[PDB]
């Protein structure tokens, strides 16, 4: 905004004889309504994988409703110089970096609209979606020196996504993301040896066997002690060949390419054997405030998995949560007009309504048939729609207007309580009649 | 701001015979709520490891309560050439360096919101915090000529911190 | 808006009743208004009756 | 803009794209740095029938 402000004084004298004195006071404000604002984010980057990135520098979006404000890529301020698997840029115990810089050389400001910014005001957030991430990796050269300069993740992110099945588990807010090679069948010539879900799962988390089953490090993450939750393509794949199989388990089917596993360790889980988590035989203070939570164990054998939510092999597991109008509608749209008077007619608006707003979208280009004043009847050309605000008030939405004066006429006036024509045109070249005088 | 101010002086006559005459002041001042005011701060490196690292250009924030105000990275004005084991830059005896710019070529002032403002006239602090910090180390080529240049200590970071623990 | 146009006051919600879907009519005083909040899970509450 | 006002659209046409390809250098490191599409397009478009 720019605020000003102003103080005066005034001497005068004249001639009888005459005197005065006075001051004045005044007060602006001055607003853009193209840059009304600057938008300052507060972003942390962090890593799941496997592998250090060097130089993350990342891209990002910022949205509103559904309007990306903007997507910047990191300048020379926001790049991460290292990032180990499970650290965070910056570092556990420091505040987040800011990203207020939009071009090249951080030297220009991320700029909003004023209606972006009226939302903004309104309560509306703003949300930010990491659409792509670009950074280095280490190898050494000739001599025992590492260079990370040169190599890039970009080339080899599309080749090892094409050739892997992706492999999650959550383990209370500590996330694990890992890749792992998957054969493919109709190629003879691919060697790749074949993995089950057991033992891809063993490799990707360095999990240990005791009795059987998996232990990640305590945990057990065996396919009866966890929640398993694919998408659409590894739940028909995995239904398709646990009917071929002689002992019927999820952790016995062959992997392959594609398959998106997700495993979620319950907060609370009891098997009568070992495990006893619970802490009754449970009055709030563990479980979190506003969240859906899943009650789930075995009962041949099968599970249920009930669902609950809180408002302030047994287990309790978490979760994460054209229309063309038609004639009728458009002679309707038009029914409510307001007419422009000087007292010769200067224009119609056409009033808005909860329901009128795609009907008067819809239609442009009115063709106007009215009756000048040294004139007579005549057609005065086809011309736009204006969309102005409504009777004038700067509060009224904007509206259809016909802005009679530009019409095709002899610089005469046009006459009120006359024959008046208003042929609505839609964009399939029909014309229809919206307003008669 | 925009401080102004004016002085007027009006002469008249009118025709009976009307003769008047007087002056005016005036005085104004502009605001700009998006950028009312630049922050200046006077920044000093050290070193407390084992070896020295050239070219330090570190990366600082700027937080006021909680918002971090600004991340800015060492412009070619405030790079320090040498930084020895237990040394400072500046060295010790010489003022602290001031860090005024932001964009990349040290042509853009640190800007601060009004409500920022408010708060740091106030009482309120601004602290620093060094999130990384960049450098070149030194070796010999095919000649006897020590070269500092291509050689990063952001590779070895990483490594380094991996298998050790810090005493 | 700030509130009573106070520039010292805070920023309180405001409702801009001249923008609503009216037919360019004035708001009568002292007879039926009724304002309704409404919250982000659509539940909506009677919050002032006149 | 009086003319976006009052209804009328802006349409989006690619006119051309560019980027590169992975290919191996002397090491068993994929490069992608030099490497256009643009140096193959017409030689590929010139002799080949689209489907």
């Amino acid at each position: 905004e720019h605020a000003s402000t102003d103080q005066g004084k005034t001497v005068s004298r004249a001639t009888a004889v005459q005197d005065s004195n006075g001051e004045s006071w005044n007060t602006g404000l001055s607003i853009n309504k193209g840059e009304s604002a600057y938008i300052n984010a507060n972003v942390r980057y962090y890593n799941t994988g496997t592998a250090p990135m060097y130089k993350v520098t990342p891209t990002t979006n910022l949205v509103l409703d559904g309007d990306t404000l903007s997507t910047i890529k990191a300048q020379e301020n926001q790049i991460g110089n290292n990032l180990s698997p499970g650290d965070t840029y910056p570092k556990k115990g420091l505040s987040p970096l800011a990203l207020n810089t939009m071009d090249q050389f951080s030297s220009r400001l991320i700029p909003i609209n004023y209606d972006q910014l009226k939302k903004l005001d309104a309560g509306k957030q703003i949300k930010l979606e990491t659409t792509q991430v670009s950074g280095n990796f280490g190898t050494k050269n000739s001599s025992g020196q590492i260079v990370t300069e040169g190599n890039s993740w970009s080339d080899y992110i599309s080749q090892i996504d094409s050739i892997s099945a992706s492999i999650i588990l959550d383990t209370e807010n500590e996330s694990y993301e890992r890749r792992v090679t998957a054969k493919n069948l109709q190629d003879p010539e691919d060697k790749t040896p074949e993995l089950t879900i057991g033992e891809a799962i063993e490799k990707a988390f360095g999990a240990t066997k005791k009795d059987g089953l998996l232990y990640f490090n305590d945990i057990p993450i065996d396919e009866s002690c966890v929640e398993l939750i694919f998408d659409d393509n590894t739940a028909n794949k995995i239904k398709d060949s646990l009917k071929t199989l002689s002992d019927k388990k999820i952790y016995n089917v062959k992997l392959e390419r594609g398959m998106n596993i997700l495993i979620k360790t319950p907060t609370y889980f009891t098997n009568f054997d070992d495990y006893n988590n619970y802490p009754s035989t449970i009055p709030m203070s563990e479980l979190k405030p506003y969240k859906r939570y899943v009650f789930s164990g075995y009962s041949g054998y099968t599970k249920f998995s009930y669902e609950f939510e809180t408002t302030e092999n047994l287990s309790i597991t978490e979760l994460n949560s054209v229309k063309i109008p038609t004639d009728q509608e458009i002679m309707d749209a038009h029914k409510i007009y307001f007419a422009d008077l000087n007292t010769y007619i200067n224009g119609m608006y056409f009033a808005p309504t909860q329901t009128n707003k795609e009907a008067l979208d819809y239609i442009q280009k009115y063709r106007v048939e009215a009756t000048l004043q040294y004139s007579g009847f005549k057609d005065i050309g086809t011309k736009d729609k204006e969309m102005r605000n409504y009777l004038g008030d700067p509060n009224q939405p904007k509206t259809n207007y016909v802005n009679l004066r530009s019409y095709f006429t002899g610089g005469e006036n046009i006459m009120t309580y006359k024959k008046l024509r208003i042929y609505a045109i839609t964009p399939d070249d029909r014309e229809l009649l919206v307003l008669s005088v």
